[PDB]
This record gives C-alpha cells, sequence and structure tokens, in this order.
C-alpha cells in the first residue's frame, strides 16, 4: 500500500512504501488523532525476533542478506539469547544502529546529519566515576572549540532493570533553577527540580542564574554520584546584538553544546538507558523556546522594554518583534564567536532535501510536522507546506521515565 | 478510553470524553499519524436523523418527549416516505451553529452560538442565490463592525440538483497569468479567474479585481454576478511607522466568506452554505501576502526596510514578516474593520477549550491548523495538547464544481 504527501508551495508529490516497515505504535487510531500529544528487564521470548530484524536490516544494508555472515550471526545471537537471556552487539551493529536511531527520529528536523555521528562505545564502563570520564571526553571531542561534531556516547544495556546506567540529568549541559521564597525562579525555571535534587546529593549551589549543574551519574543500578564538568570544558557564549549595545547588559549567555541525556535508544530489543548525545543548537530552541517561553527565562518583557514598543495593546505585535530581535541576537553571537549555529530558515531547507532524498533512496522518512515546524515564523519556512507522515521505526530513540522516580535507593 | 491532555505552560490537565461520541474517521491510524495531511440511501439516513434529533432534544433539555419522539417518528415516516426530509428551522440553526462548534480546525470558536443563519432554502435561481448572497454580505459587513453568518441553500437532493458558489470565498482576488512568465493578482485564484473569463466575465486585469460571483442553482450551468462595490469594504493596508509602505499598493477586503464547504446536519447535506466571520490578522498578512503561492511580497518589502538580505541568518524574512502583520492590523483597526490578532485569538481559544471541555465533556482541536503561521510558541495553543476528532453536525470539503459539473 502506497501513501502520498503533497507540499502545498511546490506541488511536489512524494510517495510512502517505508511506512510499511514501521510495528510500533503511534498514539493515534481511525477516530482520534493524538499527533499533539508529547508523550503518549525484557524476556527471551520477544528477543530473539526483534534482534532477528535488526540484523536482517543491518545485513541488507552492507549488501550482505543471507550470507554466510548473515547466518551465523543470526545463529550466533540465537545461542546467545537462549544461554545468556540477551546478547551483544558487535560494534559495526552498534554504530549501525545508533545512526539508524538518529535517521529514524521523527521529531529530529537536523536528520540530514543522520550518517555523520561518532559514535562512542562505553560498554565496558563500570562506575560513575568511568561514566563521569567518558563524558568528559564527550563533550571535549563534541564541542572541538567551537566547531561541533555530533556525537554520542553509549554506555551498558540495561539487563534485569536492577542495575540500569543512568545519566540523571536531562542534557549534559544545563543551567540551574532555583525557586525564592517569594515565589520567583532565579535561573533555569526547567531544571528547578534537578537542581533541588543535585542541592540534596550535596552540590553546593553558587545561585546564580547560569550555574551549571553537577553531573548525576548512575551506574549499575547504583545510586547516583555528582561531579563537576571541568569549566575549561564547558563553551559558553555571552549573548549581545549587532546593533542594539544594551542587549549585553541584560547579561544573557548560553552554552554551546546541546547534548541530550535522558532518552533511552532501542537497538535490536536492547535497551540503553544511558546513551547522551549531541549535535549543535538551531537558534530558535535558545532564542524562542529557552529565553521566550513564559515557563523558562520569559524575557521578552525586558527586551520589549528596552526597545520601547509599545507594549499596551497586543495587537502591536510587541511579544513579535522582540522575539525576533532575541532570535537575532542568538545567531549573531554564536556565529561571531566560531560556535556551530544553524538558523531556523537553512535547517528547515536542508530537512526538505534531506527528506525527499530519503523518500528516493530509502521510500519514506518519517517526520512529526508538529515538532519540524519551528516555534516561530513557522509558514515562512518551506516545512510548514509540507505534508508529512508520522510512524515509528526501530532503531529508535524513546522517552525514558526520570530515574528519580523509579530509583530504588541502595542509601 | 478517558482521554487526558496536558497544557506544559500551565500544568493544566483537561479530560476528554466528547471523543467517544465521534463518528466519522480522521484518516491515522495504529501504525501512522496523517494529522499534517491537508485532505485525508434511506437506511444511511434515519440513523443519521437520528442521531441529530437525539442531539438537538438533549439540548434543550426534552430527551425521551413526547415532542423528541414524535419528531422521531415524523421524520422516520418522512424518510420512508419521501427518501428524504427537511429541518426545521430551529434543527437547522442549531446544526449550523454546531457545525461551526465542532470545526477542529477554527480558532474562533469562542463565538460559536452567536451565529447568524440565512435560511434560503426557498432559493430556486442564481438570480436568488445572487439576492441572498448580497443581503448576507451587507448583513455581515455591517459597515465594519463585522457579524458572524450562514446562508442555507436548498439541501442536496440526488446530487444532480445541487447549488453551489463556485467562488472559493464571495469576495476574492483575481489572478492572471502573464506572458512574461510571473502573476499578476492572487496566484490561488488563476484557475477560477480562467473560468470566469471561459463563461464571460470581463476581466479588468488588474492586480486587486474584485472576483464576480459564479452561482449554480438546481445543478443548472452557473451565471456570472457583480457584486455591488458598495457592498465590498476593502482596507487600504499602510504601515504606522513606514510611510513608504503605501506606495506597495496592498489593500486587502474585511469579510472573509468561505463559500465553497458543506454543510452536513442529520445526514442531510448542504454543497452551497457560505458562511463569514472576521479575520485573524496573520491569515492576511502572513498567508496571504507572503506565502510564495500567493503575493510574496517578503522581497519587496525587505528591500524598502533596506534589510541584509544576503544571508538567512540576519532574519530579514522574519524582520519584515511582522511589520507587514503590525501594518495590515494597523490598517484594520483605523479604519474600524473588525479583525483579531493571532494573540487575541489564541487566548481567547484557550478559554473556550477551558468552557468547552468543562461544560461539554472536550473539544475537537487541530493543533496542526489552531497553532499561527507566525510566533507560535509565544501563543498559548502552541504549549496546549489538543485532541482531534471529528463530531457531526460538521463542515466538510467538496470537489471543485468544475470538475464535478455535467455541463
Ligand atoms: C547536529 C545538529 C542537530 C540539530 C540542529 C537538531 C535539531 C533538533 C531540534 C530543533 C529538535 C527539536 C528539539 C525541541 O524543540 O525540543 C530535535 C529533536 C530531536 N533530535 Fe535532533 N538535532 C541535531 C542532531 C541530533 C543528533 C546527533 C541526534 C541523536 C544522535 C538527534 C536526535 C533527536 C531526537 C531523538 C529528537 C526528538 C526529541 C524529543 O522527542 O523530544 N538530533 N533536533
Ligand atoms: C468570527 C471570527 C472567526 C475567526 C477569527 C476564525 C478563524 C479561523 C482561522 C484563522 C482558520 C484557519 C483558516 C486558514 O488558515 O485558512 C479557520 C478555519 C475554519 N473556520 Fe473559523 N473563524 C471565524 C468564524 C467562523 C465561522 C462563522 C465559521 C462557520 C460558520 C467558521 C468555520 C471554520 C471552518 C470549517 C474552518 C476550517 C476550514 C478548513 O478546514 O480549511 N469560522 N477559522
Ligand atoms: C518531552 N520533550 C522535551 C524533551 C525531553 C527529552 C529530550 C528532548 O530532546 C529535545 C532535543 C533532542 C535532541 C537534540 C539534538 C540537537 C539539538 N539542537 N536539539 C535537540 C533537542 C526533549
Ligand atoms: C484547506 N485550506 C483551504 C481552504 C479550503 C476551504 C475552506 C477554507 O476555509 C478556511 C477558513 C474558513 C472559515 C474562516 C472564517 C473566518 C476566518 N477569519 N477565516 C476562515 C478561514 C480553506
Ligand atoms: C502541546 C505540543 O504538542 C507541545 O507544546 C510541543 C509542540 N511542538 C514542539 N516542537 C518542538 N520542536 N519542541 C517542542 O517542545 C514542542 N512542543
Ligand atoms: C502541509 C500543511 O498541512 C499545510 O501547510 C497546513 C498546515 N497548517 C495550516 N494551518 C492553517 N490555519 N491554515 C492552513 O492552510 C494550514 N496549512
Ligand atoms: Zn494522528
Amino acid at each position: 500500500r502506497f501513501l502520498k504527501v503533497k507540499n502545498w508551495e511546490t506541488d511536489v508529490v512524494l510517495t510512502d512504501t517505508l511506512h510499511l516497515k514501521s510495528t510500533l505504535e503511534t498514539g493515534c487510531t481511525e477516530h482520534i488523532c493524538m499527533g499533539s500529544i508529547v508523550l503518549p528487564v525484557r524476556t527471551k521470548d520477544q528477543l530473539f525476533p526483534l534482534a532477528k530484524e535488526f540484523l536482517d536490516q543491518y545485513y541488507s544494508s552492507i549488501k550482505r542478506f543471507g550470507s554466510k555472515a548473515h547466518m551465523d550471526r543470526l545463529e550466533e545471537v540465537n545461542k546467545e539469547i537462549e544461554s545468556t537471556s540477551t546478547y551483544q552487539l558487535k560494534d559495526t551493529e552498534l554504530i549501525y544502529g545508533a545512526k539508524h536511531a538518529w535517521r529514524n527520529a521523527s521529531r529530529c528536523v537536523g536528520r540530514i546529519q543522520w550518517s555523520k555521528l561518532q559514535v562512542f562505545d562505553a560498554r565496558d564502563c563500570t562506575t560513575a566515576h568511568g561514566m563521569f570520564n567518558y563524558i568528559c571526553n564527550h563533550v571535549k571531542y563534541a564541542t572541538n572549540k567551537g566547531n561541533l561534531r555530533s556525537a554520542i556516547t553509549i554506555f551498558p544495556q540495561r539487563t534485569d532493570g536492577k542495575h540500569d546506567f543512568r545519566v540523571w540529568n536531562s542534557q549534559l549541559i544545563r543551567y540551574a533553577g532555583y525557586k525564592q521564597p517569594d515565589g520567583s525562579t532565579l535561573g533555569d525555571p526547567a531544571n528547578v527540580q534537578f537542581t533541588e535534587i543535585c542541592i540534596q546529593q550535596g552540590w553546593k549551589a553558587p545561585r546564580g542564574r547560569f550555574d551549571v549543574l553537577p553531573l548525576l551519574l548512575q551506574a549499575n543500578g547504583n545510586d547516583p554520584e555528582l561531579f563537576q564538568i571541568p569549566p575549561e570544558l564547558v563553551l559558553e557564549v555571552p549573548i549581545r546584538h549587532p546593533k542594539f549595545d544594551w542587549f549585553k547588559d541584560l547579561g544573557l549567555k548560553w552554552y554551546g553544546l546541546p547534548a541530550v541525556s535522558n532518552m533511552l535508544l532501542e537497538i535490536g530489543g536492547l535497551e540503553f538507558s544511558a546513551c547522551p548525545f549531541s549535535g549543535w543548537y538551531m537558534g530558535t530552541e535558545i532564542g524562542v523556546r529557552n529565553y521566550c517561553d513564559n515557563s523558562r527565562y520569559n524575557i521578552l518583557e525586558e527586551v520589549a522594554k528596552k526597545m520601547d514598543l509599545d507594549m499596551r495593546k497586543t495587537s502591536s505585535l510587541w511579544k513579535d518583534q522582540a522575539l525576533v530581535e532575541i532570535n537575532i541576537a542568538v545567531l549573531y553571537s554564536f556565529q561571531s564567536d566560531k560556535v556551530t549555529i544553524v538558523d531556523h530558515h537553512s535547517a528547515t531547507e536542508s530537512f526538505i532535501k534531506h527528506m525527499e532524498n530519503e523518500y528516493r533512496c530509502r521510500g519514506g522518512c518519517p517526520a512529526d510536522w508538529v515538532w519540524i515546524v519551528p516555534p516561530m515564523s513557522g509558514s515562512i519556512t518551506p516545512v510548514f507546506h509540507q505534508e508529512m507522515l508520522n510512524y515509528r521505526l526501530t532503531p529508535s530513540f524513546e522517552y525514558q521515565p526520570d530515574p528519580w522516580n523509579t530509583h530504588v535507593w541502595k542509601g
């Protein structure tokens, strides 16, 4: 069964055959669409077919489907599963898996880069200190003095779910958030809960507006431990505006390396609960969401005052105006410091090309319109006018519950 | 089976039971979501009638009453007899208001109950239709103090006697393809502008020519009619800081009056039911003016502002897009023509959502359409989880008449 998507700006029609290889559920039914819903210990019983499907995929990709190497590998995995209840991926399979998980991430606009991913195998890691070391190396390699390089570090896979490796931080580098007695928030409100945990775990908080959070690291199902990323490894960028000289006085900065660390990587049925990965920022992530979301730094007001906009009526579009200047400032600051960033026009334009290439070479490209379209200026980017089809392929990146809600404390 | 939606800005969680009433299909499946896809007999009829009458009589607190049962009996008999049936005025008004109430893509639904319904089911000719439409336009315009309205033409019989308004809106600008390769006026209307000419229209070949009406009564061939200019309220577009803006020669009409949809009530089909409300600023400034496949004026506006259009990263398009949208709102408000900005409208919709969750058990909503085409995440709807599902009465898309007309 074939499915067509239409770009309403170009009338380019594309045909999806890849959605047929999809197994996992969407949340949607014939009677309801959950397209805008944010989020809608395993036995041998289901493991081998999941392993087999992955290995069929891998061996097709390397043009060896049906080969003796293919068959022997299938046999070998089967035996290891029934003997040990799990299996180990080869390095080749791991690398292939991680890249394909990124390729399959329907909410990621940056996927044109998917084949250039540096995979760090951390499956020999055993302790939190070991995790700290690997992560430091990840940060140094990925940052590369501002010339950012996509990377992922993969810690050991889940066994019984009682020995999980987890990075408790949602991103490797994030700023602290502190709730004040007067109800106000100092720093990043998104991080208040996590900041509190760190403080409780013994972190001495400087209590500033931009304190880089410590790493909270869990190895082998043990209680997490605190570590401080060496500051010389944390690249930051002062935010100024090219024409507005007062903008620097807002005292804003951001870190250069977006490195998501709370997701779960699924490959051939194996679960990698600690797999921190990094790319580089699209400007709007910082300039629209991180600064201008009301539940975040929320600086639209102060920026608007300083611009002397008519803030009396919303129909002056003072919010829109201030939002653009902040986003201009973010891009300017990063470019000026030679730190890799991409604007939402460039990234969406690249995504469309990538998407079309994926349709031709792969039979489709699953894409979540709700997340692909940038959070400002939607319809003046070409993704807005692009019909997309959303469905789930493995290998994949999945959400997982926050470890503090599930963890069994050792003491 | 009882579904929750969360607002991630406020943590407010609403619970949806209304979705369980849904009948029609979304296009999505368990394996694939089609949320961003633009277009996904007597025995059929009586359950459809029943369902509607059931909800109508429940709405007036007379569910399971003599009046209810009688009407059910009467309609059942009339279906058995006539192979169709007619709505009571009360049912017609209720049905139309609820079609709007159910329009999951409409951000303006907080106004749903205040719809003026014009029953035009006595209409027999295109001239008649023209008269009715002129009355609608005049009433809804109200000298700039716009009032929502719908005019309902006779329901489908055997699909050979269809009433249709061939225009997609009662008021739209013509589009012409030049030999020069470009396009003058509105590119979206190039084909319809052609069919007007093919049918006998005399285009002024301008840039903002109000298109004539193309009216089809009783399945007959469509006829042309020129809306009295005095009934077409237009707004010259000027910027409250940039005096050069007026030299762009831009204007827009005050009355958005969608005329190409199909109204379904109780299984009955109204192929001709033009309706109108008032504009959200972005509809004109973002989509109509700055869409590449539309007036596409971003380039020229940017130049006039002397922005560094060398690199996308200067965000010059974004800057121009804002000012353009400032100007649209400024012009309408100055001329006292009703308009709403995307902030006010989205805020209103959140309140309406909460009202509906509170008083109806939910509110079908298509995030992809509700979130405005600029400044998305600084409007409250962006952070609002929504559930999309189809309820009846409803407005539906329908094929363009020319692709279908048995001439
Ligand atoms: C290299 C430059 C990259 C750019 C510019 C980019 C861009 C983005 C953006 C803007 C989002 C939406 C984030 C949000 O609004 O919350 C996103 C989501 C996502 N990205 Fe990428 N990305 C890049 C690299 C990567 C890499 C290297 C990976 C993994 C190896 C990845 C995997 C994902 C996943 C799984 C999501 C969905 C997150 C979720 O479900 O909440 N991306 N990306
Ligand atoms: C009174 C003020 C109103 C406002 C501000 C408003 C706003 C909007 C907007 C912005 C859209 C998106 C349209 C687009 O991007 O093309 C829309 C769609 C829609 N509106 Fe409303 N509207 C109003 C009144 C009405 C009325 C009176 C009706 C019917 C009686 C209606 C029915 C619909 C329907 C069916 C759609 C979806 C059409 C489609 O699927 O393309 N609206 N509305
Ligand atoms: C539930 N949504 C919030 C949430 C929770 C957990 C991870 C996450 O990731 C967003 C994300 C993921 C990967 C990215 C890679 C690069 C980049 N510039 N941004 C990126 C942003 C987002
Ligand atoms: C599918 N998009 C094109 C298309 C086809 C058919 C109807 C339609 O109408 C959109 C629409 C409908 C009703 C509206 C009422 C008020 C308003 N300001 N805009 C409105 C916009 C739009
Ligand atoms: C409710 C809604 O689904 C939610 O706010 C989503 C919308 N689209 C998004 N898109 C991106 N890229 N990132 C996000 O966090 C969100 N949030
Ligand atoms: C491809 C995509 O579905 C298309 O551009 C949609 C997206 N959202 C929209 N939203 C509104 N309000 N109006 C539209 O015409 C569209 N078009
Ligand atoms: Zn869906």
